């Protein structure tokens, strides 16, 4: 029953892992858009 109980914590540790992993890839891949506009701006920003 302890094991049991122990891959049932298991199984959901890793849903909740994926979800965040899945999260954070989106949401960095969307950070290098931004820098990347960021840069655009800032170097026609100067001349």
């Amino acid at each position: 029953a302890a094991e049991n109980w122990r891959d049932a914590m298991k199984t959901e540790l890793q849903t909740i892992r994926t979800e965040i992993q899945e999260e954070t890839a989106r949401r960095q891949e969307e950070l290098n858009a931004q820098n990347l506009v960021k840069m655009q701006e800032l170097m026609s920003n100067f001349f």
